[PDB]
């Protein structure tokens, strides 16, 4: 084992472990370890087991054409398929003498085949330089890509596959497919050939998984004989035609969907969603499918997903006069079950024609004894049925509630494209058995098709209810279409043909009907008898419920229609689907809640210790900022509240007497006893007057009661002016609801939290005449003090809607903002007095703004104070510019007339750099024109410093004539406007900004130009935003009022009105009309 020490030195499995094995070195007489023949087989189960290596074996010019030619055989097989074989892997030096022959002759015949297969079973050994070329021949592309992890120890360089462009002629087409073949005899060199292809996904692998070992194994021969080394230094027989079968199927996979698209959209039955269907039919990938079994699985999943109807029929796995009336009475058996109940059993539906021609015997035998039955039961458990042609005839006998003809079911056939309405046959020769009293169908899991249709039709129309197990769901309205059968394939597809839209207009996909009583098939008869026994008293329960609801309900206006609706439902028999008491109770609850609009109505079937208790119940603390946090965990007493008196008032109430702000924690209060609530409310209001809190209306007393505050309960009253806050959550009880309503109606608190559902002021459970059923209904109602309307019936609507966990922080923010309100008003008034267009008007605003303290003391929250302050400022000052918030073209017209238009403003410094540009841009085209037209109807706005530039550019050089005096309050002075040392008419509109019209204004004072258009927007100077100490207020203050005008009546607010009013779109057309005439 001296060779092994140097050749194989990979640390991934050695780390020098063989150095200990190297210590054996010669070891020529170590047979004592094991006898000669093995001890290599022992090492096969020894070191090789510890190595965990891919196998280890130790034992005890025409000339090149001739050798290679025997290694391959290429021919065109059926289906236009090429076969390739190889036993010696080529090398770089080989193609220097053999590559031309491979491409001239062998490769030419390969490209003429639609599919190619390569064989690697007989590959044993070869060089490494041959693999980059075989992939290059196979790879359609020309870009070099390297994806490989293999390294050779003597080369000391990692090897990655390279697709060289050295190939001669056209490469393999990307459209055609190839498959690799391998076996146990496949060599390592051929193993990585398939390994790269599988990762490339270009080809597919067939047959048994190969060894997957090292690509090459180093060989060495020393000693006398009997052993040559094969150390790895470099790190199912039927599959020949199996791929051909795959290729043949793959040859038809381009055509596997053409027929499927043809048969699917034949008619409207299955293509109700055809825009999605046809789109997805071409979306299936032919590379993913690799086998016939896999083809079935992928097509089935895709077909169900696109149609969104998985339960419907889908793709299926491929395939490899005496005797006459004697019979009439024999097929149909009728018995008088005790209790005057008719029993009917069916075995087969026969045919509609047979029943039509044998009707008189059939009716004379079955309906003559069945006419006297109070209730009828049908036992079709043992009835496959078969044809469904006679279904409408049987349904005609059961006329239903309405004797008039009515459609039962609508059927549409794909083959005929005919929609037929099945009206109730009213010419039957029978006694017309009525559905009154109920008919019950006993259905097993063997109803098959016709009986199952009859049962489903009975259930849908409501004329019957089903007792028994679920149905099989098998249906005969389905045709299996052939689809691509060849040799052993035999694929098959089944497609539904009938739609069978019911009376409700909902298509019945089929597959099984759920009965109203899931009971074992054997136990169906006793269950049906029990349902008979229960259904005899259905009317009594409904009548009792109606009478009770009339007797003890707070709102009679609801009862006036509730009684009628319940009676109408009972008369028709819509409750026949109830099988047990609980189901009937649930249905009654659903009906009452859905039509009465009330969700509270419900029906269902069957010393030191005092101090410790009160301290455990309450959580009293004074939060920072002088505000209380009294919490009512559970307080729903009647007289013990006034019984305890001082022992609790001194301990709890006397501590929070001087809080100056009180917060009630009603989030956790399941108390639902609105009995002594007004006593608690009387503390907050004024003692001397009798304040009407709310009025309660009692049905039993049948008149409206009034609730008044207690004149005197204790000497510690909270106080009227001091604020209050109430916190309500979704789990709040009934008492807290009443407290919140009575504080919100009188406008005493500010409810913060989330809406709470369920008032239930006072509920009392009453029992109907029958024991098992109890009714829970609100026997009380409260009317508001302000108006006679009842309460919201759904709970309070908090002014601030926040989750119950964050409610306390919101209350803290609210009280902080309320405390901050007066300072905000004071500083806003001071700022307005300081800066404004009119100093006297600003002083008046500041004086008057201080008188709105009372109105601002009840602000709901932030961002409403801002809007209400804006409204107050805008009503105080006629300027609508007081807002508050919270966090170049040139043309020449006809007749020698110039044109100008611009709507954006920039700073004088900004225009200084571009001042030179505009001289040769806007003035070059207008220097020669007789007249000018200027438009600013779409002006956006900007600073007023650019005014002087506009006047200076327009005016000719000379002594300054411009005169404008403007009071600048931030400057605390007045500034005069001076200019920098034909005809023109202004085009204005309402969209002109507040920075535009002053240009128009100064034009009309000097008389140089006239103005055409309509009224301006009444803007102002660009307001200077201001920041208040509160972060939520940005006050905008107009200033720099134009006062230098002799008249003293500013354009502000009112705007500028031109001489003649014209529309903005017509103003431009009207702009040049008079210019032409005045030059005409």
């Amino acid at each position: 084992a001296k060779i092994l020490l140097d050749n194989y030195c990979f640390p991934e499995n050695l780390m020098g472990m063989q150095e200990a094995i190297e210590q054996a070195t010669k070891s020529p007489e170590i047979l004592a370890i094991t006898d000669p023949q093995t001890l290599a087989h022992v090492l096969t189960a020894g070191v090789q087991n510890s190595l965990n290596d891919p196998r280890l074996i130790i034992s005890y010019l025409e000339e090149l054409i001739e050798g290679l030619h025997n290694s391959l055989r290429h021919e065109v097989l059926e289906g236009n398929v090429g076969y390739l074989r190889v036993d010696d892997i080529p090398g770089q030096e080989v193609m220097n003498k053999l590559g031309s022959f491979l491409v001239v002759n062998v490769w030419e015949k390969l490209m003429g085949t639609s599919a190619l297969v390569l064989d690697l079973r007989h590959c044993t050994r070869g060089h490494v330089s041959g693999i980059p070329y075989v992939i290059s021949y196979l790879h359609p592309g020309n870009t070099v890509l390297h994806v490989d992890t293999v390294y050779d120890r003597p080369s000391n360089t990692t090897t990655e596959i390279w697709t060289l462009p050295e190939v001669l002629g056209d490469r393999y087409s990307a459209d055609k497919d190839v498959v690799v073949l391998t076996s146990s005899h496949t060599g390592g060199v051929a193993e990585d050939i398939a390994y790269i292809l599988k990762q490339m996904r270009r080809a597919i692998v067939v047959g048994e998984r190969t060894v997957g070992g090292a690509l090459d194994l180093q060989k060495l021969r020393i000693g006398q004989s009997d052993f040559f080394l094969t150390v790895p230094v470099s790190r199912a027989e039927q599959a020949l035609e199996k791929a051909l079968a795959i290729l043949k199927l793959r040859r038809a996979l381009p055509g596997v969907i053409q027929r499927l698209q043809e048969v699917l959209q034949e008619y409207y039955t299955l293509v109700d969603r055809v825009p999605a269907l046809l789109h997805h039919l071409a979306s299936m990938d032919l590379s993913s499918v690799v086998s016939e079994e896999d083809l079935v699985t992928k097509l089935n999943a895709g077909l169900q997903a696109v149609s969104e109807d998985p339960r419907l029929l889908v793709q299926v796995v491929k395939s490899k006069e005496a005797a006459r009336r004697a019979l009439v009475d024999a097929v149909f058996q009728v018995s008088v079950l005790p209790g005057n109940v008719g029993y009917l059993r069916f075995d087969s539906f026969a045919d509609a024609s047979v029943l039509g021609v044998l009707a008189p015997y059939i009716v004379h035998q079955v309906w003559e004894p069945l006419q006297d039955t109070e209730h009828l039961i049908m036992d079709l458990r043992q009835n496959p049925g078969g044809p469904s042609t006679a279904v409408p005839l049987l349904l005609s006998y059961f006329q239903g509630p309405d004797p008039g003809p009515v459609r039962l079911f609508t059927t549409y056939d794909r083959r005929t494209n005919v929609t037929q309405e099945h009206y109730s046959h009213t010419e039957l020769l029978g006694q017309r058995y009525s559905t009154q009293g109920g008919v019950y169908l006993l259905i097993s899991h063997r109803t098959a098709t016709a009986a199952e249709e009859l049962a489903f039709l009975m259930q849908s129309l409501g004329w019957a209810t089903l007792v028994g197990e679920i149905t099989a769901g098998s249906l005969l309205h389905t045709h299996t279409v052939p689809l691509l059968e060849t040799t052993e394939g035999g694929l098959s597809l089944t497609v539904p043909v009938l739609t069978f839209i019911d009376n409700h207009g909902e298509c019945w996909l089929g597959g099984g009907v759920v009965p109203d009583a899931i009971v074992l098939a054997e136990e169906a008869l006793d269950r049906a008898q029990e349902v008979l026994e229960f259904h005899r008293s259905l009317g009594e329960l409904v009548e009792g419920t109606g009478h009770l609801l009339e007797a003890h309900y707070a709102r009679p206006e609801v009862v006036g229609q509730t009684g009628a609706l319940l009676r109408a439902k009972l008369a028709q028999g819509a409750y026949r689907t109830a099988v047990d008491l609980e189901s009937l109770a649930s249905q009654l609850t659903a009906d009452l809640q859905e039509m009465s609009g009330d969700h509270r109505l419900l029906v269902f079937h069957s010393p030191e210790e005092l101090s410790y208790l009160i301290e455990a119940l309450f959580k009293t603390e004074v939060l920072p900022g002088r505000l209380g946090y009294l919490r009512f965990d559970a307080m729903a007493e009647l007289e013990t509240v006034k019984a305890i008196g001082p022992q609790l008032v001194q301990l709890v109430w006397q501590k929070l007497i001087d809080t100056a702000a009180l917060v009630v924690d009603l989030r956790y209060n399941p108390g639902s006893y609105s009995t002594a609530v007004p006593l608690l409310c009387s503390y907050f209001f004024e003692a001397e007057p009798r304040q009407h809190l709310y009025s309660v209306f009692d049905r039993a007393t049948s008149r409206v009661m009034e609730v008044w505050t207690v004149p005197q309960v204790a000497g510690q009253r909270y106080g009227p002016q001091k604020d209050l806050y109430i916190l309500v959550s979704h789990t709040s009880g009934s008492a807290a609801e009443a407290f919140a309503h009575t504080m919100q109606d009188l406008q005493r608190a500010t409810i913060i939290g989330e809406p709470t559902a369920g008032g239930a002021l006072s509920v009392g459970i009453y029992q109907v005449g029958s024991s098992p059923l109890y009714a829970s209904m609100p026997t009380q109602m409260a009317l508001s003090a302000s108006t006679g309307e009842a309460w919201d019936l759904a709970g309070v609507e908090p002014d601030i809607t926040v989750p119950m966990s964050v409610a306390l922080s919101t209350a803290r923010d609210i009280v902080a903002l309320r405390a901050k309100v007066p300072t905000v008003l004071q500083t806003a008034g001071k700022l307005v007095a300081d800066n404004y267009a009119s100093p006297e008007m600003g002083a008046k605003i500041a004086v008057k703004l201080s008188r709105l303290q009372s109105r601002y003391a009840r602000v709901t929250s932030e961002a409403s104070l801002a809007e209400m302050l804006e409204a107050d400022l805008q009503l105080l000052s006629g300027d609508p510019h007081l807002k508050t918030a919270h966090i170049f073209h040139t043309n020449v017209l006809e007749g020698n007339i110039g044109y100008l238009r611009f709507d954006m403003f920039g700073d004088r410094e900004l225009l200084t750099q571009v001042s030179e540009l505009l001289v040769e841009h806007v003035w070059k085209k207008i220097i020669h024109t007789d007249a000018l037209i200027i438009d600013m109807r779409f002006n956006i706005g900007g600073p007023t410093s650019s005014i002087s530039a506009l006047c200076s550019y327009f005016f000719d050089e000379g002594p300054p004539i411009l005169l404008d005096k403007i009071y600048n309050r931030p400057n605390d002075s007045v500034s005069e406007l001076w200019t920098h040392t034909k005809s023109i008419i202004i085009l204005t509109s309402s969209l002109t900004a507040g920075a535009a019209e002053e240009f128009t204004y100064i034009m009309k004072r000097l008389g140089r130009a006239l103005v055409i258009g309509e009224v301006t927007s009444g803007g102002s100077q660009p307001p200077q935003t201001y920041h208040v100490d509160d972060t939520n207020l940005y006050i905008t203050i107009p200033t720099a009022r134009s006062v230098g005008a002799a008249d003293g009546s500013s354009w502000e607010g009112v705007g500028v009105v031109p001489d003649v009013a014209v529309p903005a779109e017509g103003a431009l057309a009207r702009a040049q009309e008079m210019l032409q005439h005045t030059l005409l």
